[PDB]
């Protein structure tokens, strides 16, 4: 089939963090945007209208929402408000998503395992985990 969607779509919901406060705090974020950004926990959407994929979060201080097709770079306005180039692509069913701003780069990996929806996102040596179950 096509089974990438049927694998991603739904609203996702955090259950477990490691690291995130070091993710952003290297990414740039200031002190305060990152300690109330860790605790907002904001449901993460997944939508599919044919070839462009929609990834939004629920309403949070601080509300975002992409929409892209797979190999695509596009731009998009981050969480902590950067404005970065974003490619995502589809590479052993797992979503990797790259940005690029500045000459520096991160890495946002999004792959199923089990009933269960794992992130991991890396910026120079500092890696966060983060598990999402279906809410
Ligand atoms: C929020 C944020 C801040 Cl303040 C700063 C830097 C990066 C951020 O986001 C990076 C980031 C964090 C995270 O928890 N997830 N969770 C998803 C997700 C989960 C399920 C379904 C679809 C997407 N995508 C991400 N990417």
């Amino acid at each position: 089939g096509s089974h990438m969607c049927d694998a991603f779509v739904g609203t996702w919901k955090l259950v477990s963090s490691e690291n995130f406060d070091d993710y952003m705090k290297e990414v740039g974020v200031g002190f305060a945007t990152r300690k109330v950004a860790g605790m907002a926990k904001p449901n993460m959407i997944i939508s599919v209208n044919g070839d462009v994929i929609t990834i939004k979060s629920e309403s949070t201080f601080k509300n975002t929402e992409i929409s892209f097709i797979l190999g695509q770079e596009f731009d998009e306005v981050t969480a902590d408000d950067r404005k970065v180039k974003s490619t995502i692509t589809l590479d052993g069913g797992v979503l990797v998503h790259v940005q690029k701003w500045d000459g520096k780069s991160t890495t946002i990996k999004r792959k199923r395992e089990d009933d269960k929806l794992v992130v991991e996102c890396v910026m120079k040596g500092v890696t966060s985990t983060r598990v999402y179950e279906r809410a």
